[PDB]
């Protein structure tokens, strides 16, 4: 059969609603008279009304700006029925994809981040992970996809660059030789977080370590 | 800079164990003896032991087989380090990305749906839905992704067709007029899932209606 292809929509669009996506139409409506509706989630079942048909005209409407992290894609079917209450036509697949904004920044799951490591490992040695996390989408796009930096260490003793952070993972390790509890007991990691995969909005935590023995 | 691309690895892998992924390298081998190793989960954190990096050659290993259900992505950084035991590199992204199989089937998330619907509503009215979970992936792949069907309406009076179900949301709708308590209070509805879209398993599931008043 022929049939609707996919709608895109982008979330949180400007208007004017209720905004027309796409007119349905039964050819059969030259030889009766034809009421149109939509079934599914969206339509009739929960979230009810945030789409609507025109029973004359046909006219699918969105009623208001959507949401992607709420809701990523809608299914509905459409019907085409008589003026007797017959259906004309077996029901139609009407699929409205979501796409989505850089509505959401990077938010770290806490402030502080606590770890500790062994005095003497040698470069190469996994010591705690941080997280942060962006609600957007990471599939489609790089909105909700997170980069990770150190953006400074504290103190630069025995030197500057102790510790990596891996860009994707956030997982935190000794790159140099030369920890030592004696001399330095804790560092403290001012950590980055930064949507579209290191181009979009920045976020700051800290990452605290504890040399132990 | 020059970096491993990221490796594809499909699940459930029949060996020889461990694998062999990619052979990791410093020119700077040729002026000092290169010791190798990885870190990140799947390495030296949670899971640990998953991969492993031959020090003096630098073959990555992959030691098992693998499930993308349970992780479908490790990121991990390759180190460089002398004989001494001072960081020769910058440490390197390694991706290795799982790809699926479809080795789950569709699972109704009960036996049996009861559901409910007033005894004179028009064709194009939803009155319940079921569910059929993949585990498989839905975004690359068509694995994960279920089909809908209706196989067979008990009883068959006033005729067969009176209801449908959204091939992707198992949504069931009134297709015909004539539902009526006193002739008949309830319908059983066979219902088929099948992954693949529709090409792969098939199971089967009940979906008992009852005409209200
Ligand atoms: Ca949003
Ligand atoms: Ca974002
Ligand atoms: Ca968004
Ligand atoms: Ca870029
Ligand atoms: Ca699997
Ligand atoms: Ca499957
Ligand atoms: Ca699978
Ligand atoms: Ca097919």
């Amino acid at each position: 059969d022929w049939v609707v292809a996919p709608i895109s929509v982008p979330e949180n669009g400007k208007g004017p609603f209720p905004q027309r996506l796409n007119q349905l139409k039964s050819n059969k409506d030259r030889d009766t008279k034809i009421f149109y509706s939509i079934t599914g989630p969206g339509a009739d079942s929960p979230p009810e009304g945030v789409f609507a048909v025109e029973k004359e005209t046909g006219w699918l409407l969105l009623n208001k700006p959507l949401d992607r992290e709420e809701i990523a894609k809608y299914e509905l079917f459409g019907h085409a029925v008589s003026e007797n209450g017959a259906s004309v036509e077996d029901p139609m697949n009407i699929s409205i994809i979501v796409t989505d904004q850089n509505d959401h920044k990077p938010k770290f799951t806490q402030d502080t981040f606590r770890g500790s490591v062994l005095e003497g490992v040698l470069p190469g040695t996994s010591v705690m992970q941080v997280t942060a996390t962006d609600e957007d989408d990471a599939i489609y796009t790089y909105n909700g996809v997170v980069a990770y930096s150190i953006h400074s260490q504290e103190p630069k003793d025995p030197h500057d660059l102790m510790f990596t952070i891996h860009r994707s993972t956030g997982t935190i390790s000794v790159i140099s030789s030369g920890l030592d509890r004696e001399k330095v007991p804790e560092y403290t990691l001012t950590i980055q977080a930064t949507d579209m995969d290191g181009d979009g909005s920045t976020t700051t935590a800290v990452a605290v370590v504890e040399i132990l023995d």
